[PDB]
């Protein structure tokens, strides 16, 4: 029920091997690690979680954009791109979080579907 | 070798039933109709052309954003979103043209791959 | 002046300076006629394109010479240019800012319309 | 002042007015400490956050209260807020504008860094 897709606006290509960390806000208001992975050759990251595991909550998807641009030898502006949202509060949904990256800019969007 | 994908930033959903017209610049510098179609329930439009047909040239992909927002009962700013590019000039490539729409804004990106 | 164009560079994190911009108005025969042009300043802005008297209701196209901009920086871009096509409407607010954010394979644009 | 934040609304084509913005600086213990805050003006801009003397090199986070903005307009948004996290570096240019373009399910941000 959670997928992340990352594109590179400079190359005109998927952003491959981008690290992604997902957190969920805990009872005590701290960010607990939830899941993590790397985008594939398609710029997609699948398999982060299951419908059982992905309960209601406030989630933070951290896309490690600085590490991505540095691995490419470029000095970018942002430390990371974060997307913070409440999920599954009217029941289970499927979420795609897409991000389009440039060295000094990013854009993100969500696609939310009801299975 | 040509796909168009359109997302809606207001709904958080694919932009469905968006009309798309493709033109190719002719010998005489006019825009000749090349192909057209509508996005599906996934916001994707497949099947516009073939690798034989999609020769080198300058192409214009016109995404009919006004008609999309009007069909939804909304008065938007732009008449359409255009993406104009040279294609296949170093041999055949696969192109995805993605666009993310709001009533007073759009963003577009290209993903170009070599099969 | 009721129309201003602002262009930014997402790669360098700067105003896009000395970008040619041409504005056209749609004529009764559906051709585009030249209306105004200039080059962006050091702030990435192009002021003084027109006056209230001249800027009547109608369909306008703002063409931004993105290809020359990228080539002058030694970067190969995807698009031939960026175009923004819209209707000016006297029942809306009176001042239009057309803003564009440029990357080699992507651009984003928005309108800020105010009184 | 070396730091300005500008927020725009992609749905209405306007400045995003009276949006709360909080700036934090990363402390030696890795916690975020409050640094500056304010509300955007009628132009969507927040000036006067800090001074040159106070704005030393370091990691800063700009948090934008997008959720309250959309709810005040009667719109259900996706994100809890928008955050922009970056390093201020004295070897780069001296003035930082953080610009954000808001839609209910999307946002785009860019940095314009100039001398
Ligand atoms: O499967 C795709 C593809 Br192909 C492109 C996108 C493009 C997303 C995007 C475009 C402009 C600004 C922000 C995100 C999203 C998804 Br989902
Ligand atoms: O005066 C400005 C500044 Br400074 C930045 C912008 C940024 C616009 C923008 C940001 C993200 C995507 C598309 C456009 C617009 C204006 Br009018």
């Amino acid at each position: 029920p959670l997928m992340v897709k990352v594109l590179d606006a400079v190359r005109g290509s998927p952003a491959i091997n981008v690290a992604v960390h997902v957190f969920r806000k805990a009872a005590d208001d701290t960010w607990e690690p939830f899941a993590s992975g790397k985008t594939s050759e398609s710029g997609e990251l699948h398999g982060l979680t299951t419908e059982e595991e992905f309960v209601e909550g406030i989630y933070k998807v951290e896309i490690d954009t600085k590490s991505y641009w540095k691995a490419l030898g470029i000095s970018p502006f942002h430390e990371h791109a974060e997307v913070v949202f409440t999920a599954n509060d009217s029941g289970p949904r499927r979420y795609t979080i897409a991000a389009l990256l440039s060295p000094y800019s990013y854009s993100t969007t969500a696609v939310v579907t009801n299975p």
